[PDB]
């Protein structure tokens, strides 16, 4: 009832599985470990996953309780209370400088940065032609996509699900937890992911499976979950989606093999469709 996942590290030549079989299932079953990089610190990410939500008594995090969509102009934004037992506190990086505390910002682009390496090597892969990564990932085979870091904490006290069943929204999802109750869906059975606090879990999205749907080896999104918590969770993640801004929005393509790149859907229509599936 556990899933073994492949395990995989950045190293001089991108991301480097045990061999070109593992690299292989990891991309088809659209989940795997990635190694933490040993200098990477992830105590700041890790406490404010912790105390996002107590509000202003709470120092130092718990005042990002207080914003709420409203003072970002975007709905998708701040701190959300969901259907589920989650809440959450979401943030896009065009805000990470301005509003986040410095050192999670940081944390913030360490991951765009690996995020970003990872999904060049998933592109490489696929076969896509080099000159069409950028409009293909709406910027996220640069620096230029849109990068969601996101707070994650299990109100065990609610009678829910931890989080319903879903598929992200974007390319690469760069997970950390510390404690179980992700569950992932191969094969039409329901499978704990394995925990590993010295691993990310990586994992596509709908964008990813869009761009890959009419290739040699499609890549899928995988469905997952967080199962009921009976005691407190928490957990954060990094988003990579092709540019959502509003008015500055880059699109969803599905790569033609031979032809090109045919326009599918808007980048926030498909968060927003997706969102709404998700809890609704
Ligand atoms: C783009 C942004 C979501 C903005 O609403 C990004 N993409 C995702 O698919 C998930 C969505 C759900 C499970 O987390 C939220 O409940 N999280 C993210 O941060
Ligand atoms: O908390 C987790 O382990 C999963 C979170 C998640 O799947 C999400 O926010 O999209
Ligand atoms: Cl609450
Ligand atoms: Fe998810």
């Amino acid at each position: 009832r556990t899933a073994d996942l492949e395990r995989a590290r950045l190293g001089d030549d991108g991301l480097d599985f045990q061999d070109d079989a593992a690299q292989a299932r990891a991309f088809a079953q659209g989940v795997f470990l990635l190694e933490i990089p040993e200098w990477l610190d992830l105590s700041a990410g890790d406490r404010f996953a912790r105390q996002f939500f107590q509000g202003t008594g709470v120092e130092p995090y718990g005042k990002y309780r207080d914003l709420s969509s409203e003072h970002f102009g975007d709905e998708l934004l701040g701190y959300h209370s969901r259907v589920d037992q989650l809440e959450q506190f979401l943030l896009e990086r065009r805000f990470w400088g301005e509003v986040y505390p410095s050192e999670i910002a940081t944390l913030g682009e360490h991951l765009t940065l690996l995020s970003h390496r990872v999904l060049r090597s998933v592109l490489a892969s696929a076969g896509i032609p080099e000159e069409d990564w950028h409009r293909a990932s709406g910027g996220c085979s640069e620096t230029n996509g849109s990068y969601h870091l996101t707070f994650n904490h299990y109100r065990s006290a609610h009678q829910d699900i931890g989080l319903s069943s879903h598929k992200d929204d974007g390319f690469i999802t760069v997970l950390r937890t510390t404690a179980q109750g992700l569950e992932v869906n191969r094969d039409d059975v329901w499978e704990k992911v394995p925990v590993d606090p010295a691993c990310f879990v990586v994992n596509f999205g709908l964008s990813m499976e869009i761009l890959t749907s009419a290739c040699v080896t499609p890549l899928s999104a995988i469905m997952h979950r967080v199962s009921h918590q009976n005691f407190d969770r928490s957990s954060f993640g990094h988003f990579s989606s092709s540019r959502c801004l509003p008015g500055a929005d880059d699109g969803i393509y599905r790569y033609l093999p031979s032809a090109g790149l045919e326009r599918v859907c808007g980048s926030r229509e498909l968060i927003e469709e997706n969102d709404h599936e998700i809890y609704m």
